[PDB]
């Protein structure tokens, strides 16, 4: 094990991460999840480990010190420094928080794992939040896997219960910090903070019985059917923290209602998520290679 570290720097860095082993394990990871899930409610009978349960409680503890550091009275009109007392606390606990995770044999691995962790809720300087501090979160579950703690069975509850939670702590986040967008945004981006739920939340919904794409800008679908479905949740999250039309604030996913079944919303929300956050330097070059997900040249 070693200290992950920054890779891309240049314009040719960026061929060198799609080249690396690193890339070629957490897209082959994103997209594993992705066939899991597909086709099933949030409520679906899966299987729940120790491991699992470590890592909800490990969420349970981030959520925790929200409610332990209430923001902070301040002049400035963006992100709530209190958010930096917030992440000073994960800063420090992390290894710790992983250790409760990783098994003592694996004890050597926990540093290593632990950076992916910090790097997963936003920046404390600049009190932002971007996909690429999500793709971090995927790249700290990846890990885990790669080590044997999370096995082939644990792939389910991995996105409906691990990931599911995290989404509520960074929405908890998000909100409670006012937090700003890491990247694009409004009519750049697709949302604002997130990306991998509506990939995995897209492949819940592949064969519904009566939810189309077209159903997730109607409120009363989105109210009757968010509980189920992560795709759901997430617009429902735009919609309580957004005013006005869907089409003004949301344009990109305004658009993609029209695409006429879910099948197809997932196929080319996997084609975005390459173009728009692994392919693009603003938002992947803070991605840090080690030995777990290493800048190497894929075996093969």
């Amino acid at each position: 094990f070693i200290i992950p570290k920054k890779e891309i720097h240049t314009v040719p860095d960026m061929g060198k991460w799609k080249r690396s082993q690193a890339y070629a394990d957490y897209i082959g990871f994103i997209l594993t999840l992705n066939e899991g899930v597909k086709g099933k409610k949030l409520t679906f009978e899966y299987r729940v480990s120790e491991a699992i349960e470590k890592l909800l409680a490990l969420l349970n503890t981030l959520d925790r010190w929200i409610d332990e550091t209430p923001p902070v009275d301040q002049p400035s009109r963006f992100g709530n420094k209190a958010y930096r007392t917030w992440y000073a606390k994960l800063d420090e606990e992390a290894e710790n928080l992983v250790a409760t995770v990783v098994p003592t044999h694996l004890a050597a691995a926990v540093p290593e794992v632990a950076v992916y962790l910090k790097e997963s809720v936003g920046n404390s300087t600049r009190i932002d939040y971007g996909t690429g501090h999500e793709a971090a979160f995927a790249a700290f579950l990846c890990c885990l896997c790669k080590i044997g703690v999370l096995r082939v069975d644990d792939q389910i509850a991995i996105v409906f219960k691990v990931f599911n939670r995290y989404l509520e702590v960074m929405r908890k986040l998000q909100k409670t910090y006012r937090m700003e967008p890491a990247g694009s945004q409004g009519v750049w981006g697709l949302d604002d903070f997130q990306f991998l739920p509506f990939i995995w939340g897209s492949s819940q919904l592949i064969d519904h019985p009566y939810l189309e794409p077209r159903h997730f800008v109607d409120e009363k679908a989105v109210n009757e059917n968010h509980k189920d479905y992560m795709f759901l949740e997430c617009i429902l999250f735009i919609t309580e923290m957004k005013t006005g039309p869907f089409a003004e604030h949301s344009n990109q996913l305004w658009n993609i209602s029209a695409v006429p079944s879910w099948s197809k919303v997932n196929q080319g929300l996997i084609r975005m998520y390459k173009a728009e956050c692994l392919e693009k330097f603003p938002v992947i070059q803070h991605f840090k290679f080690g030995s777990l997900l290493p800048i190497h040249p894929v075996t093969s």
